[PDB]
């Protein structure tokens, strides 16, 4: 899987340009009559390196790499230079088209011809064209697909040598590495084919699959207009792309997709386990639904003032506490953001397994707004909610899993349920129901238009339990005149993932890893700038190429490299004012979040190596100016700068945990879930609301006049509601908000103070809550 | 004002074509040497007709029309023909700008020069150009603005022969968006002699202000508190709001933002029963208690009207007798009903604020964003009504009128107040009006783009925090910029083009209505429902028609064209399908048992009207063909279909009740529809009753209560809402429907209703 990201093959385009400049240099040597030995040896070495992988690309190929070796071994420098220049020119735009309209590479794994028959079947006028990349082994097939993103389809012989010269298991590896490419089987034994009998129906089937994954029914219909129907087909193709059972297009973003799902699954007073640092759209969806959130604290990253992911032990503990309270039955759903804004990726399969061990019929909503692209690539795909859900269902169905569960139950003889937090947990096969949901803001990660989203449903009980509720929620939240351009953009993004998705997203990951490497190695940047590692953003408690492939497979959290938290603390300037006065003011670089000492940069499918050079050059320029200041600075200026660096990096205020809801708003005194809807509307009783200055708040806590938030206080440096309606304003929250000079705090106005419930109000509400 | 619609000068472009037709033929007579007397007299008559109004337009105007008169009186037919052809050609595309880039006419009301000075100030290279249409009177000024929709600015002398402040208000009344400037030589207002250069700059600046689209231009520059704030401020000024909020998810969501912002759970909301579904879902989200108000029936057509104001007043006074008036927080009415019935907001707000001086009004004006362009429809718009209502309350003249009204109400019981036209107390009535506009439905804006318009006196104090939280609740954090830029473009459209555009639509609707009435071949098979059809006499009391829009309780908007097809003997559903769509591709907005609703919009053109007329002529021709080919048995079957479609129509069922399980107050009709909505998802408490069994079960007394919104296609509105009693009328209505598009009701399963055990348990809890 993750090996596909790291190989010479991805940099092959650069290596071919390198060959084109070595070959030109060889020509410049030969035209001068000088000793060619140096540049012939250079070109030979480069081409021999290229020959490690060029067999897997249609146009330059082994045939023409060999032809160039033959030309070079005859010192035909002029011809060799001309042909290499031509080859790399065609390569730059015609990646594989020069092998011969849509054009796709089709892998044929056949050591045997079928290739020539399929070529003869090709009609040059057809709208979609392909050329066969023939490979003579299973290992060569898997390498070809993984390395070559252009291989839209694969054709596999039943008889194939596993060893490389230089079958169901081959097919499963192709499906694993390249989830969207069409995979076909040939079988001479007395989709699968008979190779001799059907080369014309094989050709037709390959063309049909390619058109199926290229055709955009709704975008084409909208073009024809502008010049149950096509929208159903587009949603079905989206479901097939994102491994959902059903897909629902939403034209008010994932803010509204979240609410549709929450309302569909939750009735008023359903307990929802939710990441405390969830998107605000979840907080508002909860107040709308009237569900009782039990907020789960994401583990702290004190050095950076950012939250991580919610540890699985936290979820398990919450569920088991609710069970001890007898409130587990009420619990209806867990809301987790599969990739945190900062890039901390949950392992959904493990979280759903251990949660369904506690609550076999809980629903999962994964707010994967940033991870729509992830389905394109196997390493991130496996961590996607729909793929995790399918894999979990397929495990729960297997008899071998049933034996494994029986052994696990035997291992759990006499273990208390309270202890279950200590031990890894397996869902019951005969009770665990897989009811997984995802919401994708396609625009954030893909070409889709802004405000276009996709709810992905893989729920075993959707048709009975949730279909009517989900229809009524969809009618509640969507407008009756949805914008057709947004839906067509979702169809276009689906087609992009289906065809271009693997190469695009793999390139994004490559570019993010290249940027990380260049920033780390470069001594001029590295002294002033840092990009936070897995070890920075993911504690050891949660981390256990082979080891890095296993990390994405099996670790609880991984850092997605495409989320690039540039730590700037060594520069001694706020993240906010680094974004403003350097990135935006000087360089126009947009970024997604700022932090006290770090700036988050998210690479997307549109990133190019030119963008990576731009960012690297920008950081080099800033480092140069910082070195200029350091060498011009007096000892007093150096002292001030060192003080700023300490302020930005050392005495950071710990981001506060969720202080509980007030007993006025916790329905169960024994349980942490709160009636946050009630507190939300109660905060609009102006007789019940008052304002407490934060300088007075800390003293009032000593008086015991319990401060309880009426409103979502949402400081931007965290970026999350630090208080929610009905939340106890704790000593740590007072302290945090006091240590903030930032002017963008929503719901908190330092001119007035914290909007808090009056003690009389709280007393009355507590009385009501009792009786 | 409405006479700005019903005038000959609208057709002057056609009439100028007529001259070209009549002038060219004159030449064809002269070139043959024939007697010209016939065609010279035709041209003279036509031009004399043109001359009654052409002085109000720039390019041909009094000058060229007088030149053509001279030519025609000298029989210079060839020259006359050429210059008429040239003029009418230029008139068609550039006929404003040919008087000389944005180009606008500016009226100068000046009988006196400022004109030549302002012309001299003009620089041909300027982005925005204008030429002065000078007129010599107030009445010529008023007529010029009203007729010439290309006039964008007015400059008025203080001394003007009527045959000036009153003049100005008529300009503002008729042309609310055009910039209105005053000249005043006495020792925006100007000194005519002193400042010809700053007048010029001011005119240019105002035109630029209403033309400049800050956000669309910014989005173009990007694609090649900030501009979005400026666009919203310009939208507020265009739609006469105090504030405007751009909702990217459409009026569906604009409605919910407002309802959430104004209502807390348990706050009674009076609402029309024919309200859009987005209000039903907004109520279950907000937890408000709807008191659904019956729109008056139109039994012949199976459509609802508007909610009578007596019904609103009675509901408020019933809630007062129950002691529940204080809970009431808002009245929700759709200012224009789907079928075109226009409420008079000023009268509804006045008489409602007499009962509940601090009620908020949300006007779901999704179809009426265009209306603000034109004075007749504008005056019936929520924001203009709110401003006029606010101004009236502040005047001391109204305080005396209110004192006289209170003196007239001495000893009258409040129960009788439904009988008497009420007046709001100026010392208590707070004007808290809201509107939501689906700009796309009525204007060029992109689909799903909406504008909440707020004119609320207590917005800053009470609603500002609640409205921000609701706006954060319902809008997405990554709104589509193209939708917002489309709202800026639609604002610019209304600011400049809107009057001529919208006034053209009404003209087109009236033309279409007139042509359908006169044409004997269409009129025998097709009808467009009149005011008298869609508005009972009880609610209706050129000058008479102007007073109707000003003062009648309801009016029919002509732009909503309910084509009655019952005489054709085919369903409105299958008329849309098997004729309009199948044969002609004609899209329409709604269908009914015997009618099809066609809504004209700014893009409507006379060519579209010929298409519609020709289509109805073709269908009438085929129907006449069938009538003359039909046997007596075929004619009998056809007569039966007409009776089925038109005579024994099932009455649309009024709202019944919310049940005692869901009515929080036994004495009051409002119900906790939220609780019923979510109670309907307990599968142990829900059951299905077949409608063939439902009528019997009502005789058993096993009260049927809907768990879900049952939305039958012919009405298009929830006939049942969660927790509503399924009445004999509703059972009968749903039994008499063969339609397959009923949401929430599956005839395979039956009506989803609460079990009797569930109802008993819920009622037990509600009482105690
Ligand atoms: C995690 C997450 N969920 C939801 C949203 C909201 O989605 P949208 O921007 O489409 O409204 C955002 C963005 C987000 O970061
Ligand atoms: C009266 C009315 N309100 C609300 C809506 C919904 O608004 P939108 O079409 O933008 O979704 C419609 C349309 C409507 O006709």
């Amino acid at each position: 899987a993750l090996a596909a990201v790291a190989n010479p093959s991805y940099t092959r385009l650069d290596t071919w340009n390198l060959l084109d400049d070595a070959c030109r240099h060889l020509a410049e040597v030969d035209l001068a009559g000088l000793d060619t030995t140096h540049d012939v040896a250079r070109a030979k070495r480069l081409m021999d390196r290229i020959g490690a992988y060029e067999r897997y690309w249609l146009y330059p190929g082994a045939q023409n790499l060999a032809t160039f070796r033959a030309h070079l071994d005859s010192h035909s420098t002029v011809r060799l230079t001309e042909e290499v220049s031509l080859a790399v020119r065609l390569l730059s735009e015609y990646g594989d088209r020069t092998a011969l309209q849509q054009f796709y590479t089709v892998l044929l794994a056949d050591d045997s011809s079928l290739a020539e028959c399929l070529r003869q079947l090709r009609n040059p006028a057809d709208e979609v064209q392909f050329e066969l990349l023939v490979v003579a082994s299973i290992e060569d097939a898997i390498t070809a697909v993984a390395l070559n993103g252009e291989i839209q389809a694969a054709i596999i012989r039943h008889d194939l040598p596993l060893r490389s010269r230089d079958w169901v298991e081959c097919a499963e590896w192709i499906r694993e590495l390249r989830p969207h490419i069409d995979l076909y089987l040939l079988t001479d034994e007395s989709r699968t084919f008979y190779r001799l009998n059907d080369v014309t129906d094989l050709h037709s089937t390959v063309l049909a699959g390619l058109r199926n994954r290229y055709a955009t029914p709704f975008f084409d219909a909208l073009r024809a207009y502008a010049a149950h129907g096509n929208i159903k087909t587009a949603m079905d193709k989206a479901a097939v792309t994102w491994n959902a059972n059903q897909t629902y297009f939403v034209t008010n973003g994932t803010s509204t997709a979240n609410k549709i799902v929450v309302q569909a699954l939750t009735r008023p007073g359903d307990i929802v386990l939710i990441d405390r640092n969830c998107h605000k759209s979840h907080h508002y969806g909860l107040v709308l639904a009237g569900a009782y959130p039990m907020y789960l604290d994401a583990y702290p990253l004190p050095q950076y003032a950012i939250y991580g992911a919610v540890p699985l032990r936290t979820i398990k503990q919450a569920l088991l506490d609710l069970e001890a309270a007898g409130q587990l039955h009420r619990v209806r759903m867990l809301l987790l953001t599969n990739c945190t804004f900062d890039g901390v990726v949950y392992n959904p399969r493990r979280v759903m397994e251990e949660v369904l061990a506690i609550k076999p019929d809980i629903c999962f909503l994964w707010d994967e707004a940033w991870y729509a692209f992830a389905t394109a690539v196997p390493w991130a795909r496996q961590r996607t909610a729909m793929i995790a859900a399918e894999r979990l269902e397929q495990m729960l169905s297997t008899a071998e899993y049933a034996e494994e569960y029986r052994n696990w139950c035997a291992s759990m003889d006499g273990v208390d349920r309270s202890e279950w937090v200590d031990h890894r947990l397996l869902p019951d096969p005969n009770r665990a129901r897989v009811r997984v949901y995802a919401t994708h803001s396609t625009h954030k990660s893909l070409s889709a238009l802004r405000q276009a989203s996709m709810i992905h449903v893989r729920d075993q009980d959707f048709k009975a339990l949730t279909r009517d509720a989900f229809g009524e929620a969809f009618l509640t939240h969507t407008s009756t005149s949805p914008n057709q351009q947004l839906l067509a953009s979702l169809d276009l993004a689906r087609r992009q993932v289906d065809i271009e998705g693997f190469e695009l997203v793999r390139h994004v990951y490559n570019m993010a890893l290249v940027f990380r490497h260049r920033v780390r190695k470069d001594r001029l940047i590295s002294k002033w700038f840092r990009i936070l590692d897995e070890s920075d953003l993911v504690p050891d408690a949660f981390r256990s190429l082979a080891d890095w492939n296993e990390a994405w497979r099996s670790d609880q959290f991984v850092l997605d490299p495409t989320r690039l938290t540039l730590f700037i603390g060594a520069t001694g300037m706020n993240g906010y004012d680094f974004r403003e006065k350097i990135l935006m003011e000087r360089f126009g670089i947009q970024i997604n979040k700022t932090s006290i000492n770090s700036v988050l940069l998210i690479f997307t499918i549109g990133v190019t190596w030119s963008s990576v050079h731009y960012l690297l050059d920008v950081l080099r320029r800033v480092a140069i100016d910082l070195d200029r200041s350091q060498k011009a600075a007096s000892g007093a200026d150096l002292a001030l700068h060192r003080r700023h660096v300490e302020e930005i990096t050392q005495d950071l205020p710990h981001l506060p945990d969720f202080s509980e809801f007030d007993l006025a708003f916790r329905p169960d005194d024994a349980s942490s879930f709160g009636d946050m809807r009630s507190a939300f509307y109660a905060g609009y009783e102006e007789a019940d609301r008052e304002y407490v200055q934060i300088g007075l708040a800390g003293r009032r806590l000593a008086e015991g006049k319990t401060l309880v938030s009426t409103t979502f206080v949402v400081p931007y440096p965290p970026g999350f509601p630090v208080l929610v309606p009905g939340q106890l304003v704790s000593k740590e929250i007072i302290y945090f908000l006091a240590q903030l000079d930032v002017k963008e705090i929503h719901g908190y106005n330092p001119d007035l103070g914290l909007s808090v419930f009056t003690q009389a109000a709280l007393a009355r509400m507590e009385a009501a809550r009792n009786a």
